[PDB]
């Protein structure tokens, strides 16, 4: 409680909680995640029909696979990707969490069909067909979004960023990623990929945001990311992260 306090008042947002242990080092905190973003959506979420967009990477993998129910007869929630052309791997792409985040929760999904590495041809071509535009639509009237924050550099290698993007988020001192966004310790935008879904801008408007990043190796990506967080940010994170934010 005490130390919860103490990270919401630093970041000055509406919620923290702090799950006790290192998800560096032990794997349950990431299942524990699972638990507490249930519990968080159970309380949040109201009936009638949600929309959560969600980002992938390993956190939201481990956090979609350990979710718990949140159908009922009133409340139905669907799933969708925040953003497209993200270039993460099949394991953890955000149509992948959106799968298994509704099969968790008793919800439904919709994934947008856009490679997570793609062209211009392609894009042009996806943008005028109808269903790629519905999934986006739906996206743009979420009013759930849920995505873990990354070490910039990590993400830049993991998702095969060009080259040229690598030496330039290099240079620009790049500490932390979210949403195809990238942050510099003062919390500035050093960089963006282009952008297929949701804008940072538009977040400030959603209802339910939710942050979910933890291990002592994400403090700096953290601080970096939540300077310019949405004040109704929810913060789930783990004593290994918090501690050393709070130093």
């Amino acid at each position: 409680h005490q130390i919860e306090k103490e990270m919401t008042q630093y970041f000055g947002i509406q919620r923290c909680i702090v799950v006790a242990g290192d998800s560096d080092i032990q794997k349950k905190v990431l299942s524990d995640f699972g638990d507490v973003l249930t519990n968080t959506l159970n309380l949040l979420l109201p009936n009638g029909e949600n929309t959560i967009a969600v980002m992938g990477g390993t956190t939201m993998a481990m956090v979609a696979e350990n979710m718990g129910s949140l159908e009922t007869e009133k409340r139905h929630n669907l799933f969708v990707p925040a953003r497209g052309g993200i270039g993460e791997a099949v394991s953890v792409q955000a149509n992948s969490i959106s799968a298994v985040m509704a099969n968790k929760t008793g919800g439904n999904y919709r994934a947008l069909y856009v490679p997570e590495q793609l062209s211009r041809e392609t894009y042009n071509s996806l943008l005028q067909e109808p269903s790629i535009q519905e999934v986006l639509t739906l996206i743009s009237h979420a009013n759930c979004v849920v995505h873990s924050i990354g070490r910039a550099l990590h993400m830049a290698a993991r998702r095969k960023m060009s080259d040229d993007e690598m030496v330039m988020l290099k240079q620009k001192n790049a500490v932390a990623e979210s949403f195809g966004y990238f942050f510099d310790e003062e919390g500035k935008v050093v960089y963006k990929i282009p952008r297929i879904g949701l804008q940072l801008k538009n977040l400030q408007e959603i209802p339910y945001v939710v942050a979910i990043a933890g291990g002592k190796t994400k403090a700096k990506a953290i601080r970096a990311y939540m300077k310019n967080a949405p004040k109704q940010t929810w913060l789930i994170t783990d004593e290994a992260a918090a501690n050393e934010i709070l130093k």
